[PDB]
């Protein structure tokens, strides 16, 4: 990079026409001149030559990505992880111009977080903090198609958390073994029975027949409950063949979807998304591999950010425990990007898991701040002493109990199911 | 995990039949007792329950998956990533084979990605720090995948490139550029001597070059080219675009004279890129964005190696990664493990073409050559060609004439004394 030239990969965002750009935030370190690796940085990821030689033209002004503003943090002695002049961590905001990738994901993941993103010279330590999609931009994405109240809707869930369950065991069962745990938790109230994020189509247990028994036994829990309940069928497999599990699994009486996000791809989930008759929701495999870092990779925000963009119902991501290595704040902001406001795109329902069980709904409930979310009881649910039925039964106990100011142990007194969860 | 349970997630491979099993390398720091995190960890990727309660039945035969060996490096005073995690105890820096039962996920990738780098493999309470150094497929599993249909034998055939590494071009500037004045600097490198022109890991279907008209446009140029040097070309249309559309965009960019597709790898999904390698009637060579979030840290995520050799058996017949530079932050002998994966026997997948690339030019030709140490390989020079002093036509031409210097034994000085072209980038 060249002294003069340094100057135009900056900007004020009051100087931009900021319909055109996306925002992002990145944490780095930089090694040399921080202003000229900020630069180099930008062109990377952008314009990395803006004209031909000898020829009178720019395409910066178009094309280029911009530093919109940025923050020297602090300078450090080395760099936070040793990869291969003074080095200072920084906090930068840059100004991407949409219309180099357009609205695809794959070109925008390409952009973003591609080759410029983590190979530029002075800047061997970078982690995509955040992603702020201006309306124009989005305008040209679907979002989700049932949201939070497609859900709630569906289960005629209203003014209360809603019950996710993992029948347990998973692998080993067999459909008809496997339609009777999940028959059990939903005569309990749990509101939905889904299948582990590592059963799918195989062998042992296809989703046609697994889909078969289980809407069967979906059916007659509603009949006998009287409420709503909703079967979450895993169909992640090959991409080329989506759309097919998607109709043999609804057909059969699945009436949602489950989908590995990354192992697909936000983009194939972003085609499923706009074919499913049913809601769709995803889970989090795979993302850990680069949002764990604090100071490397891509904030796990972001691509809960995706997933609702891409089309996703519900997403399922680690929770509230400290069992499932996520602090606490991240969590949050995670719950958070899937029910903030989008232009347009319909919130989708945060379902942090990980470390649940009736003891924990309350807490849960407290630090999300209101009730649009995912239960995940993870413990004491199928496990509990009496059975899967007391197991959910205890779940909703729990709930009533919040529902009334008393206490979980108070309710308990009366409660032989939500008692049994406090014995242990 | 109980102690009993323990013994039920170890095994030897001798007693297994290892063709029902796919085995991983992890390297991970536990924290207490080892061997009991080691099940966990195998648990948690396969049977957290291996029965119903008050069941005489055991699932772990068949489903879980096992450890067959490990190692202790050695014990750590600290994490090597201050990750926030419940356990407590010693902890430990360990290297540990196992044996996952592919009947669990089967010949699908996504699947694959779920089991052996999902949420148990990230998760596991005593296991904080784990990254995926590598997996062996057994012959049955890799027998109901397809492979790059055209691997290396398919492009030397195409280029009629033989005893000689392949050369690769990025056509700069890129972006910036419209179709026609994009063709005619793809159209000079040609000339020059350059095997493969290609569009930039960012350029695309978009409004300002559309992949139909700079396809017309460079199909167009491409032809010219191969008539006037008499030597095959390729044109290596970028399109790596939503799922949706990809193999449409295999139309429009073939019909119209693209003869070679890039795809951006991971963006796309690897299962993306089995998909259209299934598709193609042009080989696919994938590019490396986004690979880097997670193959950096040097004990955490999953090794790059791994990706090459995902994409080569999605189907991808080149792999362009990061190269021998320095600047391309990864260590030679990286580099190196990577490029023998896209080459190294496959049980009947196709070898892909590695194409080392990152900061080489004419002068560094000699040094890639000798540490890749045949002639396998795609070259791709980043500076010194289209930048060159005398032109497009003649930074080809010079990376040609490194190679010939090569060919003969003589230095690139020597070859330079009579070589302009060779020599400009010799001043430099």
């Amino acid at each position: 990079m060249n002294a003069e030239d340094v100057k135009g990969f900056f900007a004020s965002r009051e100087s931009l026409d900021m319909e055109q750009y996306l925002v992002l935030d990145y944490y780095l370190e930089s090694v040399g001149d921080i202003e000229t690796a900020l630069a180099h940085f930008c062109s990377e990821q952008s314009t990395a030559q803006w004209k031909r030689v000898g020829v009178d033209e720019d395409f910066r002004l178009v094309h280029a990505a911009k530093v919109i503003d940025y923050e020297v943090i602090e300078e450090l002695e080395q760099l936070s992880y040793p990869v291969k002049g003074k080095i200072h961590a920084c906090r930068v905001t840059i100004a991407h111009p949409h219309c180099n990738f357009g609205p695809k994901i794959p070109n925008l993941l390409t952009a973003v977080c591609g080759e410029g993103t983590y190979f530029t010279p002075g800047v061997p330590v970078v982690k995509l903090m955040d992603i702020h999609f201006p309306d124009t931009y989005l305008a040209d994405f679907e979002g989700p198609k049932f949201g939070i109240e497609g859900l709630r809707d569906i289960l005629n869930a209203h003014g209360r958390p809603i019950f996710f369950g993992v029948v347990k065991p998973n692998i080993g069962l067999s459909p008809g073994e496997f339609a009777e745990i999940a028959y059990q938790s939903w005569l309990g109230g749990l509101d939905i029975a889904k299948d582990d994020e590592m059963l799918a189509d195989v062998t042992w247990s296809s989703i046609e027949e697994r889909a078969a028994h289980l809407g069967k036994a979906r059916r007659k829990a509603e009949a006998e409950t009287g409420e709503p309940k909703i079967y979450l069928a895993n169909i992640t497999d090959e991409v080329d063949s989506l759309m097919e599990k998607h109709d043999v699994a609804v057909r059969n009486g699945a009436n949602a979807l489950l989908i590995n996000a990354l192992p697909v791809g936000l983009s194939a989930v972003r085609m499923l998304s706009n074919y499913t008759q049913v809601p769709l929701i995803g889970h989090f495999p795979f993302i850990a591999s680069f949002s764990r870092m604090e100071k490397y990779g891509i904030h796990s925000k972001v691509m809960t950010k995706l997933q609702r963009l891409a089309g996703l119902d519900a997403v399922i991501m680690p929770g509230f425990g400290d069992r499932m290595m996520t602090p606490e704040e991240e969590v949050l902001e995670n719950v958070i990007e899937c029910t903030k406001p989008m232009g347009r795109i319909k919130p989708c329902l945060p379902v942090p898991g990980g470390s649940d069980s009736a003891l924990t709904l309350q807490t849960v409930y407290e630090k999300v701040g209101n009730v649009d979310f995912g239960f995940v009881p993870g413990r004491g649910v199928f496990g509990h002493p009496m059975g899967p039925k007391a197991g959910a039964k205890s779940i909703r106990q729990a709930w009533e109990a919040i529902e009334q100011g008393i206490s979980i142990e108070t309710w308990a007194e009366t409660h032989p199911e939500l008692q049994a969860m406090v014995d242990q």
